[PDB]
């Protein structure tokens, strides 16, 4: 897995789970055009977006929607979502983290 | 000020300054138009954006970029730019401060919403 | 103020108001000093803890009592408090801004120092 | 295990390797006592600090070694090390997180 999502609930302590996540690539014209998407698991994770082959350098997107996650807790959230913004530059494994609060989020990426 | 914006640096423990912070507002022909810009102050702050008058209801997109701010720094960092998306006004007018705090890797942000 | 402390609430967007926090200075028979104490104001700040002249060189420990904050308003949080230890003046004076963002099961930290 | 502790650097998006831990608990005369200790592993993860027989109810202080991790890195970082202080209650799996900077860093608790 070249490309992994993992999504925690800052509030109650836990894995963020059934969150919905989609992965966008830039495309030469300057938009976004889908490239993958799922929902987080019980752990709270996302595997299985890609595969090397397909997860070419360029410019992605990864869109978390954690508006949904919190309305769904009966929580009226700040966010309309997280998006985390990066090129991958593949030169020399990326877990893109986000923890989550409803008037708050922390993302990271941990490449190795 | 109805929209405010403050930019800390994790690494060096300071404001962070001179980040470029644009403003856009979605037109519901569901395009982004553009709304305001500025850079952070010496301060790490970023004032008058807007006016009460001119920022109605309406989702919002708040973009720092933070690449050209660690590049101008001499590095390489992993973020294209922080962008933060909300809902504004919906509830009546409010004001909002966005702040950020900034590493390489990582970023937090985070919503003051008082009335 | 040499030593600030600024507490926001990532559940409410709010400051965190009325939040407890206590200061303490290492005493180099190596036990923890009383310091300074207060509470977070209206708007989450905390000013007025000492002067520069009696905050010399030394190592200081502010803590925030979270929990008494979470309990407050009627709810059960992971952490008793949150602490942030550190060295200060010790290459001459400087302000210091201790700042966190809290929610019941996380916290974050961060310092502003200037010169 | 009852009780994980894992810790991330978000300047240079890896696992913080070789990070020293201290765990204590608290002890009836309000003092803190030794209770287990290690080095964060490769992934910047470290297992095997207790038993559940011997994790019981109780107050616990998990202490990082941040101040070592950034002055081996050429770093003069701000905090002398990052304190997580909690009850363990223990009635209905914890894993510690902390992601480091040099003037901060963030914590949090999920619980399992
Ligand atoms: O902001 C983050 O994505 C973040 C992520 C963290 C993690 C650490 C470790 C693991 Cl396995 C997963 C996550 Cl989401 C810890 C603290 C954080 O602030
Ligand atoms: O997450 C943030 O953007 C953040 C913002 C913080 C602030 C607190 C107070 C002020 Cl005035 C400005 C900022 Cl950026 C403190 C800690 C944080 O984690």
């Amino acid at each position: 897995c070249p490309l992994m999502v993992k999504v925690l609930d800052a509030v109650r302590g836990s894995p963020a789970i059934n969150v919905a996540v989609h992965v966008f690539r830039k495309a030469a014209d300057d938009t976004w055009e889908p490239f993958a998407s799922g929902k987080t698991s019980e752990s709270g994770e996302l595997h299985g977006l890609t595969t090397e082959e397909e997860f070419v350098e360029g410019i992605y997107k990864v869109e978390i929607d954690t508006k949904s996650y919190w309305k769904a807790l009966g929580i009226s959230p700040f966010h309309e979502h997280a998006e985390v913004v990066f090129t991958a530059n593949d030169s020399g494994r990326y877990t893109i983290a986000a923890l989550l609060s409803p008037y708050s989020y922390s993302t990271t990426a941990v490449v190795t």
